[PDB]
């Protein structure tokens, strides 16, 4: 009857990609819902970036991009599927900006100010691991880290692992800040997929048949 | 001992040209830059193929666009000592954004990683005058200039006089909180520039 914004943050490897993934299937079964990323940029981010390639951007025009990019995909895309009754599922919301720019020296009021015109989730969901154990992880899977991953702009003199574990643990320490101002609810992803997914459901099945 | 120097008005007040005689002149007694984007542009046409652009995005692609150039060129060039003189600051956004709809308060925190201007020109005239002028010189009045994106269908002409009317109400309520130097936009290109120049000299022909 009623559209629901449910948001998942957490750092690469915790997992929270996977338990939005799964919350999809589940709710799939009975509802409308559709699966975003906030790392599926659109047209706008890419027109920009190309257009300046060769030009060094600062974190201010970055978080400037992104936002930009952002606000039409919520226009177009999330805003009017909510209003449409739409479940939507966010893997990574504004809150990963806030971190993302914040990190790299941009001021954290001005950024939640510039994503003030964004809706805040009915429910965020941060599945909490120590980078040390999304670490593990990754390497137990035997992928390499991405530059980005280890946040390779601000540490270029660190191994990629190194890299990961600073940069993923900033991302972390912004995340547990904003924990109690944005209402966060927080899972303790060290547990299994199966447990963590289960107590996700029981979360948002309350939600939902509290939504009417 | 860096100066910034911002001049505003709507289109065919000749601030531009004010900014630029500003800047040959300046040149000849201190260091001075004049601030000088295809990519909007491009925006702007793959969001028509794309039916959508909504007033908060083209709110955010121009600031985007400012911070880089601001970051880049303008501040850095200021805490060089230099002069800086820009056709187009904050108050340019202000207005275009905010007779959109979109909340002036927010555009004022969007720029306020900007500062403001030592000095602000705003060159008023009435837009009766001011497209008097462009169509006795032979140009041509662009979709810009027209507000056609909030005006459709109007001649560009018609659409200029309806915009730039709605631009210049914001500038005047800008005016004394942001310490606005107004100028008659009626009188001479000369008249205006000498007297911008004698203003401007006052105030840093003794500091240099
Ligand atoms: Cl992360
Ligand atoms: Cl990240």
């Amino acid at each position: 009857k009623k559209g629901v914004l449910i948001a998942f943050e957490g750092i690469d490897g915790s997992g929270k990609s996977s338990q939005a993934t799964l919350l999809k299937d589940w709710i799939e079964l009975k509802r409308d819902v559709y699966l975003t990323e906030w790392n599926s940029s659109d047209w706008i981010h890419d027109i920009i970036k190309e257009a300046k390639k060769k030009d060094l951007l600062t974190p201010l025009t970055f978080s400037l991009i992104h936002a930009t990019d952002f606000s039409d995909r919520y226009e177009r895309y999330i805003l009017p599927m909510l209003k449409s009754g739409f479940i939507v599922i966010s893997d990574r919301y504004i809150y990963t900006a806030y971190a993302r720019d914040s990190v790299r020296g941009v001021d954290i009021d001005w950024v939640k100010k510039l994503y003030s015109f964004a809706i805040k989730p009915d429910i965020t969901f941060y599945i909490r691991v120590s980078p040390d154990i999304a670490l593990e992880r990754i390497k137990k899977s035997k992928r390499k880290i991405k530059p980005q991953e280890a946040g390779a702009d601000i540490f270029p003199g660190l191994s990629p692992e190194e890299g990961f574990l600073k940069y993923q643990g900033l991302i972390t320490e912004v995340y547990d800040k904003l924990v109690k101002d944005e209402n966060f609810i927080v899972i303790d992803g060290t547990k299994t997929p199966k447990e963590i997914q289960i107590q996700i459901r029981k979360f948002v099945g309350e939600l939902i048949d509290n939504s009417f």
